């Protein structure tokens, strides 16, 4: 019952296409994207430099939104 989020699984800077391989799941805090954005987020780039282990969040992805 823990909210799993989008953390960058390695470096990613601004305008980077996310990928499966810049992506992954974790219980952080706070919490952003779910992870069931993961291939959501995939081909769409981060409007931000996202290093690792930061929390991927839907204020930080360019073409991103809810459904």
């Amino acid at each position: 019952m823990n909210q799993e989020s989008v953390v960058a699984a390695q470096l990613i800077p601004i305008n980077t296409a996310l990928t499966l391989v810049m992506m992954t799941t974790r219980v952080v805090s706070p919490t952003g994207i779910p992870a069931e954005d993961i291939p959501r987020l995939i081909s769409m780039q981060v409007n931000q430099v996202v290093p690792m282990g930061t929390t991927l969040m839907p204020d930080m992805v360019k073409g991103y939104a809810p459904a």
